[PDB]
């Protein structure tokens, strides 16, 4: 019959926040990167339609208050152009302008903007004022545009090429309404989920091509955003923040969250070698983290699979890679495999790893470091899913 009228906001696409300034201990201070009397254009692949949609800032990790002059949207024609017919403004509470104090995140009103799925929009933000932006999400595999002025609504960003970024700038997540029955898959994990060494603006994380399976199999109210952070670790900060601290945020609290894959560890085990030496954790310790990751995400009813760690002999030798961590990543498959408190297993590693040898990833699907998957890698761990687990 008739689908019941009630509107609902879903979670379209996401980015999870980093302090660029947090360093690892030892480490030399970071700088972040700041903007003053300039627009930032970010380009993004919406995963959900609809009616209108909504956009959520970020000054999580500022030190001091930033005000967005003003925010815009608009449907991408390709690199930093938009189709000027559809520039919205974006208001807070009806106001063009917006003040986030330092460890605050902002939803914006809703915006009547008629989207499509698998359709990309530009976001872009302009600060009048000298504006510190730690708040990023650093690897962003996708272009941003900056250039002089209020441009939030040219139809290009007029600048020089080498101001270009490849990270978001305090934009953390994109929701779209629908009357739709729909579902919401979070992609959580490290770089392998956000999607290092993936093409630059062609949409080949991962989580982009199992998106683009469930469209393709008709499932264009399926859902798929993205909560991975290049270099983190379950248990420790940096790369990010630690996986237990960021897993409401990024995980249970996402709009219209239905399911989680989960896909986290590697780092923990590889960062001890050498880059964080006073960091060793043991297989033990990352699995009751992640015990307590599934408990929480299964008592708000989200349906959890947690992946294999894919093999990964080769990746700096005695420097990340070493015996100690295949010996924990194995005790870690292991749990996983047995788990009977997860929903399901998605076994990225049975899937990647090389038939001649299954300490090591595939080499068509490796981009080069023995460590991230490339284009076609990310391509078989999408296919590995049984989209059947997503329903
Ligand atoms: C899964 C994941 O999240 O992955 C990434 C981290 C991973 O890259 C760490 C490295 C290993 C280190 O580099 C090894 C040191 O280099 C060894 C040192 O050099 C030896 C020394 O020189 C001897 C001197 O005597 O994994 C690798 C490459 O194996 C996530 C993220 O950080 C990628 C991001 O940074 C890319 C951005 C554009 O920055
Ligand atoms: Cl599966
Ligand atoms: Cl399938």
């Amino acid at each position: 019959g008739l689908v019941p009228r009630g509107s609902h906001m879903y979670a379209s696409w996401t980015a999870s926040m980093s302090d660029a300034t947090q360093v690892l201990p030892g480490a030399a201070p970071a700088a972040s990167q700041s903007f003053n009397n300039q627009t930032v254009r970010h380009v993004l692949r919406l995963s959900l339609g609809g009616n209108t949609l909504r956009v959520k800032v970020s000054n999580l990790f500022g030190k001091s208050p930033i005000t967005f002059t003003a925010v815009r949207v608009a449907k991408s024609t390709g690199q930093s152009n938009i189709d000027v017919s559809t520039d919205k403004s974006v208001t807070f509470n009806g106001q063009a302008s917006v003040t986030l104090e330092a460890g605050t995140e902002l939803v914006s009103d809703a915006v009547n903007l008629e989207v499509a799925p698998l359709t990309n929009i530009a976001v872009s933000m302009y600060f009048s004022s000298p504006t510190a932006m730690p708040t990023v999400h650093a690897l962003g595999v996708q272009t941003a545009f900056i250039g002089a002025g209020n441009q939030t609504a040219a139809t290009s960003i007029s600048a020089a090429a080498a101001d270009q970024s490849q990270s978001y700038y305090g934009l953390t997540a994109l929701e779209v309404s629908s009357i739709q029955k729909t579902n919401v898959v979070v992609t959580f994990g490290d770089a392998i989920t956000d999607g290092y060494k993936s093409t630059v603006d062609a949409s080949k994380r991962y989580p982009n091509q199992l998106d683009d399976r469930l469209k393709t199999a008709g499932f264009s109210r399926i859902g798929v955003v993205n909560q991975g952070i290049s270099g983190n670790r379950w248990l420790n900060d940096f790369s990010g923040p630690s996986g237990t601290s960021r897993f409401d945020r990024d995980v249970l609290n996402v709009t219209g969250i239905t399911h989680a894959i989960i896909l986290l560890g590697v780092n923990d085990l590889g960062f001890s070698a050498w880059l964080a030496p006073t960091q060793t954790v043991t297989a033990e310790q990352v699995i009751a983290a992640m015990t307590t990751a599934i408990v929480k995400a299964k008592a708000k009813g989200i349906k959890v699979f947690v992946g294999t760690i894919i093999p990964f002999k080769g990746a700096s030798m005695g420097y990340y890679y070493t015996d100690a961590a295949e010996a924990k990543r194995q005790t870690i498959n292991t749990f996983i495999r047995n788990s009977k408190e997860i929903d399901g297993v998605i076994d990225f590693a049975d899937a990647l790893k090389n038939p001649a040898d299954p300490l090591t990833i595939n080499p068509i699907y490796d981009s080069g470091d023995a460590l991230h998957p490339n284009d076609a890698g990310y391509e078989a761990m999408a296919a590995a899913i049984d989209l059947s687990k997503l329903q």
